[PDB]
C-alpha cells in the first residue's frame, strides 16, 4: 500500500538543486531522514532547513565537493556525528564540461571522471559501513541516456556515465551476497530550472526525440528513485531503469 | 507515501497460480478491480472468489486459451460485459515447450509462438480502447532473462522473450502520443510451486548463478509490475525491468 | 584472404537486395551458393547469372518460408544437389507495416511465419553437415528496429527482436559442436525498395545510407576464419 | 584480400599479450605498425621482431599512459616517423583487482588515468590525418566485464563500460569524416598471463579459451573494406 522510510537515513550528492534536490524531497516525503550535500556547505544547510520545514524529517546539510577527497571525507566526519549510518546513498553528483572532442583539454576530461567516477567510487565507500553491517543497503547510481547513446561534445560525460554501469554491476555483485543492492537510474532529457536557457528550436528538436513528447520532471526521476529504494525493489540489483520518455 | 489503485480494472493473463497470480493479488493489495484468466474458466473464477475475499476488490475470472483467437475474442465479451474497460494489461501468460533444436517439433515451436506472442498480440489489442480514449493505460509485458541470455532446450521460449522487448518498444512508441506506457519485465529465477519438482544439486545450480544466492519470490516480480502501473513510472516506457537478483 | 571455395552456403530470400548482395559476396570469396525464392525460376535463373558473373557452382530452389511443404521439397532438391550445407545465411523476411490500431491478425502471423518459423524449420534442415564436421556458421538477418523499435512495424520488430533470442540460444547449444551462430542488424540500407520513398538518413551519423554489398561484406567476416571466437553475437 | 599496405597502424601496449597479436596481424595484413611500451627499448626490439617476420616497416616508441609527458614525447617521435596515423588500436590497459572494500585510491585512480585518460590522450594526438583525408579506424579494446561486471574489478569494469560511453560519443562526431571508431569485447583469451592461473571455461559455451590472433582478427576486420558501414558498435 505505501512506501515509508521513516528510520532511514538517505544520503543524496549534489542535492541543492535540480534532479539531486528532487531525489532528497521524495525520499523526504516518504519519511526519510535526509542528508544534502553541495559545493557550498551553507546552501546545503539551507536546503536541508527547507526541506525539513516543508516535510518533517530530520535533514542535515554538508559542503562536499567532489573534486576534493579531502572535502569528501571530511563531510563524512561530519555525517557519521550527526547520524548512526548510511542506509541509502544516491550517487547524484556530476558535472559536465562540453567540448567538441579534439577541443577537450586534459582539465575537461579529466574534472568530468574526477566528480562523476571517483567521486562516486569515494562517496559509496565512505557509506557502506552501515548497510554492510545491517544486511540492507541501496546505492543509487544517477547515470544518463547518452551513457548509452553517446553524444556530440560529451565525450567525457558519455564515458563517465556508461562506466557507471561497468560500477553498478560490479559492485551489485560484490555486494550480493550482504543484500546491499546497488542500481543505476539512467534520465532521458529533464526538465529543470537550467532547460529556461534554451532556445525554443532547439528545445522542440530535443522534444521531437522523445516519444511522450515531452521532458520528464526532476519528481518523475526522484519516483524511480524511491521505488529502488522501497520494499518493491528487493530482487532488483546490477540494473539500469532507464528514465526517458520512450527515447531509448 | 501510498500506491493506490482503487478505480483502476487490472487484467492479468494466465494469473490462476503462480506469478500471474502474485501479480493479480499484488494490484488488488493496491485496490485495483482485477480480471483473471485461465485455461479453465472454473478454476479462473474460484482465483478470483479467493482474492476477493482476501482483499475486498472486485474480481471477476474468465476463461481465455491464449492458444485460440475464439477463446480470446470470447473472454473479452465477457469483460466488456462486467467493466467499463481495462486500465492495466498484464501480459503474463506464457508456455514452454522444451526440447533439444534438432529435436523440437514444428508444433513444440509454433504452440509457443502462438501463445507468448501472438496470444500477446490479440490481448494487447483486445485491450486498449479505455486506455486510448482516456490517454492513460499501462500495459506490462513478462519477458525473462533467458530472452537475453538465450538458453539450451529453450531456442522457442527465447525467441519469443526476446521478440517481446521488440514488441514493448514498437508498441510504446506508437502509443506514447496517447500517454500509455508500455514496459516489460524481465524475471531471473523465480520460486514457485513447480520448483519443488527440482532435485536439491540443480536447484543450487540454479542458485549458483544468482548473486543474491536465492531465487526471487513470485510477490517480488509482483512488485515491480505494481511499480509500472503506478505513479513513480509515469516517465518510464519502452523500457525492460530485470528482476532477477544479479543475474544479468 | 578470406576464402570459401569448397564450402556451401545457403542464403535464403536472395533473388534481389540484401539476399542476393550476400550470395555474390559468398560467391566471390569461392563458395557454392544456393539462392532460393518464392519463384524456383527467378531463383535459378539469379544462380545462373552468379554463377556466370564468378564461376562458382550455383543452384536456385524454389523456396516460400510460409510453406512446410515449400520447405521440404527445397531440401530434398538441395540434399540431391550438393552433400550438404556449410554456411546458412537467414535473409529471407517480409514486412507488414501497419500502425498496432491498424493490425489485422494476418498482418501480424504471416510476419512471425515467414520471419521466425520459416528461419526456424529452415534453419533445422541446414545443420545435418554441420555438426557431423564441427564447423558450420549460421548467420541471422535481423534490423536496428529490432532494437530501438518502429513505428508501424511492431510485428517486423518483435520477429527482429526474436531472432536474437534465437540467436543465443542456438549459439548455446551448438558452440560444443563449434558451429557458431551471430546475427547481423542492418540500419537503414539502399536498395530496389528505396526509390519508392533526406529523413531517415537525419538518423545516421555517417549521413548515408549503407549498401547491400556493406551488409554482405559483414556476413562474409562471420563466415570467415576471423570469426572464429564469435558465437551469439549481434554485429550492427 | 586484406590488404593495409600503405597504412600506419598504432598500437599501444603491443609488447606482448593482446597488444603484439593485433601489431602482428595487422603487420600481416601489409600494416606500417608503431608498437607502444612502458620500456622503449622493449617496444623497439619488438618492432624489430615483427619487422623481421613480416617484412614491414616497424617502430618502437616508449609511451607510459600515466604520464602526459610520455605520451606527448612519444607523439614527436612518432610524427618524425611517418607522416601519421591511418589506424589507431587503444589496446593499452591494466588491472589492480581488489575487493571493493579493499580497494585504495590508488587501485582506482591508476586505473582510471590508464585506461581511459591514457586512451582519451593517445586518441586526441592521433586523429590529424584520418580527419584530413576522410578516412580512419579507431578500434578499442574493452572487455566482457565492462557488459557483465566481475567480482575484484570495479576498477577496471568501470573502464572497460566507460571505453563504451567514450567509443559511441566520438563515433558521432567523427562519423561526418568517415572516421569509424568501434570496440572490441574479448571475452577469457589465454594469454601469457593465463600460466600462473576448468573453472572460467565453465562460463564458455564454446568451452576453451580465445586465442590473442582470434582478437586480433576481429580488429583486423574493423580496420578492414569489410567494415566501411560500422561505427559506434562492440564487437563481443
Amino acid at each position: 500500500m505505501e512506501i515509508k522510510l521513516q528510520g532511514k537515513v538517505s544520503l543524496v550528492t549534489g542535492s541543492t538543486r535540480g534532479i539531486g534536490r528532487a531525489i532528497a524531497e521524495k525520499l523526504a516525503s516518504a519519511g526519510s531522514t535526509v542528508i544534502i550535500t553541495g559545493t557550498s556547505g551553507e546552501r546545503a544547510k539551507a536546503v536541508a532547513e527547507e526541506i525539513a520545514n516543508k516535510y518533517g524529517v530530520k535533514a542535515h546539510g554538508v559542503e562536499m565537493n567532489l573534486l576534493s577527497e579531502e572535502s569528501i571525507n571530511k563531510a563524512f566526519e561530519e555525517i557519521y556525528n550527526l547520524v548512526d549510518g548510511i542506509d541509502i546513498l544516491v550517487n547524484n553528483a556530476g558535472i559536465t564540461r562540453d567540448k567538441l572532442f579534439l577541443r577537450m583539454s586534459l582539465l575537461d576530461w579529466e574534472e568530468v571522471l574526477k566528480v562523476n567516477l571517483t567521486g562516486t567510487f569515494l562517496v559509496t565507500q565512505n557509506s557502506l559501513r552501515k548497510m554492510i553491517k545491517q544486511r540492507w543497503g541501496r546505492i543509487v547510481n544517477i547515470s544518463s541516456v547518452v551513457g548509452f547513446t553517446g553524444n556530440v561534445g560529451q565525450v567525457n560525460y558519455s564515458t563517465t556515465k556508461a562506466g557507471l554501469i561497468g560500477f553498478t554491476k560490479s559492485l551489485a555483485k560484490e555486494l550480493a551476497p550482504r543484500n546491499v543492492l546497488v542500481n543505476a537510474v539512467a534520465p532521458g532529457f529533464i526538465e529543470t530550472d537550467m532547460t529556461a536557457v534554451l532556445s525554443e528550436e532547439i528545445k522542440q528538436k530535443y522534444k521531437e526525440q522523445i516519444p511522450l513528447g515531452r521532458f520528464g520532471s526532476p519528481e518523475e526521476v526522484a519516483n524511480v528513485v524511491l521505488f529502488l529504494c522501497s520494499e518493491l525493489a528487493s530482487y532488483i540489483t546490477g540494473e539500469v531503469i532507464h528514465v526517458n520518455g520512450g527515447m531509448f
